[PDB]
DNA sequence: GCGATATCGCT
DNA sequence: GCGATATCGCTG
DNA sequence: GCGATATCGCT
DNA sequence: GCGATATCGCT
DNA sequence: GCGATATCGCTG
DNA sequence: GCGATATCGCT
């Protein structure tokens, strides 16, 4: 539809294929609101993992857990995989497909400390399965506050209203949430590409 | 709507006003097709005389035979004043109004010699009335012929069909028609602004 | 077999 | 085909 | 856009 | 008297 | 506010 | 866009 179309700023292009495994993928859900459905998406290589922000909606069946995939012409912004309709997605050549550690597999499920999230510089993008507390309904967002122990955190949803939440005791998972401090206690936003869901 | 907008390509901006007496103007009508409506008009200063072409609806009342007018931010487009809602147009105060002689308002309205035309370079916009010939009607088309007496030019209407022609021997008056030369007889085509009437 | 249209190139 | 003009997307 | 040449199409 | 929203600036 | 990306408008 | 501060508004 447009070459850098759904690309975030400054994102740079990659050139050359590169073969992935996929760990993990969500629904592709909505945002721009009403318009420009995503999905979320976790992949592998040998030597370390991504995150990635899926745009073209035909890469759905592509991403399955486990399956090798073979990526050329996304874009990388600030360590962030993000793929649209420019790039070609092919099921990976067994040749290029390869063994994955462990320890990166481990690395890419595993949530920060609410402690060690808020010594991150301001915009910075998080990701995690939490613990909840109280909610809120206002006017115009949500409100909730999340649990490390050794932290406390709020969180604020400036979205919009379907998903699930699951009775509260269910957990709570969270793509490309906004950190923000100023003078505040700092807390976590929506944004663009937010999304939350139950564990 | 946009600094530009409607703007030829290439025409420069004109800062200062300038204080011009119409002489002339026409019916809005419609262009680019369905869309855009604009309209013909003559102008005159004490020294010279331009053809102008209005984007702005709202001036068509300001263009009135005889009537003195103040214009800043307009486009000069290789002589030809162009006029939108970025220019600023007012009725002109008294002690900037002038005389105006009798040959510009005469070399306004005069017309050239068919014979003449065709010496000129490819794509220049004609304007002039013609006694006219035999007519047609195409699939997508409107052909004429129309006579200076020495000539003799063919006239090629691409637009689409509604106006007045006028019992034939009513004359052929012509806004912004493109010369066309080529290896073939030289004929006259209609363009954007294209326009024909009965005079 | 001519004129009316469609394609090219870049303007 | 390609520069000019308008809209999009939010550092270091 | 638009002008020029290349092709279409009635007959 | 706090949190939820609206505005600013430029990103 | 402003540079980057996409669409507009057709020399010399 | 988005983060930060400035203002709104329930009570």
């Amino acid at each position: 539809s447009t070459p850098k179309k759904n690309i975030s700023k400054g994102a740079v292009l990659h050139e050359k294929p590169m073969t992935v495994m996929v760990l993990t993928a969500t629904e592709p859900f909505n945002y721009k609101e009403g318009k420009e459905n995503m999905f979320h998406a976790t992949v592998a290589t040998e030597s370390k993992y991504y995150r990635v922000k899926v745009f073209n909606m035909d890469l759905k069946e592509k991403f399955t857990e486990n399956q090798f995939i073979t990526i050329s012409k996304y874009f990388n912004s600030s360590g962030i995989l993000e793929i649209n309709e420019t790039a070609t997605v092919s099921e990976a050549a067994p040749n290029q497909m390869f063994e994955v550690p462990k320890n990166i597999i481990r690395s890419a499920k595993e949530t920060l400390k609410i402690s060690k999230i808020k010594e991150l510089d301001s915009g910075t993008l998080i990701y995690g399965v939490f613990a909840v507390e109280k909610k809120k309904v206002n006017d115009k967002s949500i409100t909730f506050k999340i649990k490390d122990n050794e932290d406390n955190i709020k969180v604020v949803w400036d979205k919009e209203q379907h998903n699930i939440n699951y009775e509260k005791g269910d957990k709570l998972q969270l793509f490309s949430f906004h950190l923000r401090k100023g003078n505040g206690k700092p807390i976590l936003h929506s944004g663009n590409h937010s999304f939350i869901k139950g564990e």
